[PDB]
DNA sequence: CTTTCTCTGTTTTGTC
DNA sequence: GGACAAAACAGAGAAA
DNA sequence: CTTTCTCTGTTTTGTC
DNA sequence: GGACAAAACAGAGAAA
């Protein structure tokens, strides 16, 4: 009874693998009943992933980590950098412009930061600009 | 009512965050009720991960991807390579030895392979040594 | 340990 | 209040 | 598209 | 048959 697939039928009810999803405008189809069952409950079925997600709409957006293509480009002349995610692009451009948009509001401290993660870390460590 | 933490008490029942796990010999403690609740049901609570797992015992072994340390070493003289996982080390050593342990059993084909993933792919594409 | 920078799951903001 | 999509955050974490 | 090689969640194997 | 840990697999996927 144990085999590679669920194409040969068991004594159950109307089987032939599975395909399409719905979930209010989900236009994507897994190639298995187990895969679409996971997709339906906000889990990435791709082998090796298996991540839970809060939003079903993001589960579709998540799939780009599994694709090898990088649509977003850096617009600076000699710069070949590419991205899958908009935020990476936004912060990367600062490397060219030199900008340091984040400014600690705590009055003693006057530190500026280029990237938000450095800014979040400064506040988490010092307690500046917090509460 | 919405805040950073669950240290200030609500009107519920015996609260003060959470800590230790059990699950038959799980000697690891999350620093939150939400984190340990996820751990208990085979989900990695670390932020950005959120992967489901089949075995609870592996959930502990999984945590090494989040640590930056690489205990396993390559024993060849000038080779600085290091690993977190035993299988990576085993297959990597073949680069030095030259070995090609995988041999297609299909009679016409006589192809050898160094790494198991190349061997699995050959069989999946050709249907050699399958069924 | 540091600094610099990218990745990505969730939260916040902006427009209707 | 509600969509819903765009942007931003807040970590994780790779590289030097 | 290719080849070469590493990562890691699950399965298989080996020892008791 | 059952532990349980060690090894191996089977993809994914990064690099050239
Ligand atoms: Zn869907
Ligand atoms: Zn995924
Ligand atoms: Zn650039
Ligand atoms: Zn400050
Ligand atoms: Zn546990
Ligand atoms: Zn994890
Ligand atoms: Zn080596
Ligand atoms: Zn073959």
């Amino acid at each position: 009874e144990k085999e590679e697939e669920e194409e040969e039928e068991e004594n159950e009810e109307e089987e032939c693998a599975a395909y399409q999803c719905n979930m209010e405008g989900c236009t994507m189809s897994f190639s298995s009943e187990k895969q679409l069952m996971l997709h339906k409950r906000n889990i990435c079925p791709i082998k090796g992933c298996g991540k839970n997600f809060f939003s079903h709409k993001y589960l579709v957006q998540h799939q780009r980590v599994h694709s090898d293509d990088r649509p977003l480009k850096c617009p600076w002349k000699g710069c070949k950098m590419t991205f899958k995610w908009a935020w990476s692009r936004t912060e990367h451009i600062r490397v060219h412009t030199g900008a340091r948009p984040y400014v600690c509001a705590e009055p003693d401290c006057g530190q500026t930061f280029r990237f938000v993660s450095d800014f979040s870390r400064h506040k988490r460590k010092t307690g500046h600009s917090v509460k």
